[PDB]
């Protein structure tokens, strides 16, 4: 049985958890696979790199550690939702960030809870690449179950998160998380007027998840 421990993000966690997103999104994201080409994987590292020390200082992200191997084979980025640092993207992966923004914002903004220290932001989740699916299960049940643990123990409101591919989305819906937009990601438009996911079947949605704490 897999034995696993979540420790809070340290600076020199930086390449261990870089080599994590990387390889968990890269080619596999629901929503940049639509927009190759142009999608590198310097992409996910430069802005991991630029948001590197506000995230291991505001101590709200954590990995996981295999307590067998001492190794980090999975990764939970959180921020406050309304303290989240301004960053600039050049790649097409901007248009991943404001298509979020899109389905976060209007909601976030009206409907949840205002002030500091409220709306846990689930940001980035990743598993490393070498786990096989009983591993990859078992290790995203045990960072979904320790969210919610700093969730409380941090004093938030509740967490909240879009879940874009089928797996997290299901997930969320297992552990009660409330559905507060289910988008066909297909009808996004973007500032040209084109629809960057258009080529997207049309059962593929971006879904605003929301678990009150
Ligand atoms: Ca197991």
């Amino acid at each position: 049985m897999l034995k696993m421990e979540a420790v809070p993000l340290r600076l020199e966690h930086r390449q261990e958890v870089i080599d994590i997103i990387v390889a968990s999104f890269y080619n596999k994201a629901d929503l940049e696979q639509w927009l190759k080409p142009g999608v590198l994987r310097t992409d996910y590292s430069d802005i991991l790199n630029d948001i590197w020390n506000v995230l291991v200082e505001r101590d709200l992200s954590f990995v996981v550690y295999d307590t067998n191997t001492d190794r980090i084979i999975g990764t939970a980025l959180n921020f406050d939702a309304r303290n989240e640092p301004e960053v600039d993207i050049k790649s097409k992966l901007l248009i991943v960030f404001e298509f979020l923004e899109f389905c976060e914002g209007p909601i976030r903004d009206n409907y949840l809870p205002k002030g500091l220290n409220q709306i846990l932001h689930s940001f980035m989740m990743g598993t490393a690449e070498k786990l096989n699916p009983r591993e990859n299960i078992a290790c995203m049940h045990f960072m979904e179950h320790e969210v919610l643990r700093v969730a409380r123990e941090k004093q938030f409101a509740g967490i909240f998160t879009t879940n874009t591919s089928p797996l997290t989305q299901q997930l969320a819906d297992v552990y009660h998380y409330k559905t507060l937009l289910n988008f066909q990601v297909n009808e996004y438009v973007h500032s040209d007027g084109s629809r960057p996911f258009g080529d997207a079947p049309d059962e593929q949605r971006a879904i605003v998840h929301w678990k009150e704490v």
